[PDB]
């Protein structure tokens, strides 16, 4: 068949992690000796499913979550590298969010513009990044999910989505930029909710007009320069990630040479 494919006696699934309708998420072991993160599908969706994780199987980035194995017969299992201290969302709101400071961050989120930039130029879109969709393991590696098979899983986020994207189904890398601007300000918030106080209709409405999200407290003005340009009306406008990543990469030195810690960031 494939040599991705495994045994169903080489997986040990020990800990159940997250909950589906169509399936479920697991901490386990692989040949008793690699630890990984298990997903199945319940025999839900159709055997396309299949043809999400052949994407998994063509990508492959330090900052992608890596796939290991794949049990493809129905019941069908989805392995790959396990990410230890789960969704960025959860560790930014956790016991580890008064610790991070913007050093931190901007860290974080270059590792993410790194992985976004690698899907830029393979050509493809991500449709839903934003905190709760990205995965941290240990010295606080963050990397992008399995964001096509989320998709398929998926068939509303509109607070991290573009105005184009929302309104026209335009989802294009750039309505991923937009994505990421928002993202940044997760990060800087330590995972505090967009638009603080807005219903979903009052977003889109406020967006639309030209509303954008204020520079965050104790967040530099360069940042939040930074989101804006990611929040531009036109999606051409909006800086790639390869410019993100590098632009990020390069903060504390180009950009803040003078920053100097605070209470919170
Ligand atoms: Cl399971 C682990 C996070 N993790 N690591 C890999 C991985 C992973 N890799 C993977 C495996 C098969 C097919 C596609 C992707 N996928 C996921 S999705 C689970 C996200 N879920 C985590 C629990 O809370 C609700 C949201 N979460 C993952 C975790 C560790 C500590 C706490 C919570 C989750």
């Amino acid at each position: 068949k494939d040599a991705w494919e495994i045994p169903r006696e080489s997986l040990r699934l020990e800990v159940k992690l997250g909950q589906g309708c169509f399936g479920e998420v697991w901490m386990g072991t692989w040949n008793g000796t690699t630890r990984v993160a298990i997903k199945t599908l319940k025999p839900m969706s159709p055997e396309a499913f299949l043809q999400e994780a052949q994407v998994m199987k063509k990508l492959r980035h330090e900052k992608l979550v890596q796939l290991y194995a794949v049990v493809s017969e129905e019941p069908i299992y989805i392995v790959t590298e396990y990410m230890s201290k789960g969704s960025l969302l959860d560790f930014l709101k956790g016991e580890m969010g008064k610790y991070l400071r913007l050093p931190q961050l901007v860290d974080m989120a270059a590792q993410i513009a790194s992985g976004m930039a690698y899907v830029e130029r393979m050509n493809y879109v991500h449709r839903d990044l934003r905190a709760a969709n990205i995965l941290v393991g240990e010295n606080l590696v963050c990397k992008v999910a399995d964001f096509g098979l989320a998709r398929l899983i998926e068939d509303f986020p509109i607070k991290w989505t573009a105005p184009e994207a929302a309104l026209y189904g335009r989802f294009t890398i750039k309505s991923d930029v937009w994505s990421f601007g928002i993202l940044l300000t997760e990060l800087t918030t330590k995972g505090r909710v967009p638009y603080p106080g807005m219903v979903n209709r009052e977003v889109l409405d406020q967006v639309e007009r030209g509303y954008r999200m204020p520079c965050p407290p104790e967040c530099p003005e360069s940042l939040h320069d930074l989101m804006c340009q990611c929040w531009r009306k036109d999606p051409e406008e909006r800086p790639t990630f390869e410019y993100l990543q590098a632009f990020l990469e390069d903060y504390f030195t180009s950009t803040e040479p003078q920053y100097q810690p605070g209470e919170n960031l």
